[PDB]
């Protein structure tokens, strides 16, 4: 039941927020369950692996043909109107990406929106964590 829908991206802010146009309508979308390291709150600092998360994110959805966002079952948006989705650069989740290259960590996981959970933790941070990965190093 999830699926995935078009959106075309205005701009990656960070590693794990980029703005997008979706249905017509400019939005910030937040990727599901997990975190890139900070690199504009002040409380926070550039954490470690922060710009280099951010280039990931901004290279991925630049060069791609295709973006396609997949909301999860429950909210759509977060407390601060972004919106919360799987996103796609060529059928590729960056979600799942970050995760596996261990420039992000699973986090956030509030459930029902935790379709994906399973596989971002037992496969794709498992196995960033059993190489060490940048954050994971
Ligand atoms: C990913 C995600 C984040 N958030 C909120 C939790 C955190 O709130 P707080 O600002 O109150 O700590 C914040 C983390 O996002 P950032 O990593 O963009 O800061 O966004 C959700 O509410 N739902 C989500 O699914
Ligand atoms: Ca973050």
């Amino acid at each position: 039941k999830l699926h995935k829908e078009p959106a075309t991206l205005i701009k990656a802010i960070d590693g794990d927020t980029v703005k997008l146009m979706y249905k017509g309508q400019p939005m910030t979308f937040r990727l599901l369950l997990v975190d890139t390291p900070e690199t504009k709150h002040p409380k926070k600092g550039v954490e470690k692996y922060g710009p280099e998360a951010s280039a990931f994110t901004k290279k991925m959805v630049e060069n791609a043909k295709k973006i396609e966002v997949e909301f999860d079952k429950g909210q759509r948006t977060d407390k601060y109107g972004r919106g919360l989705a799987y996103i796609y650069a060529d059928g590729k989740m960056v979600n799942e990406a970050l995760v596996r290259q261990g420039l992000a960590k699973v986090a956030y996981v509030y459930k029902p929106n935790n379709t994906h959970e399973q596989h971002l933790r037992g496969k794709s941070e498992a196995q960033a964590k059993k190489e060490k990965l940048n954050i994971w190093s």
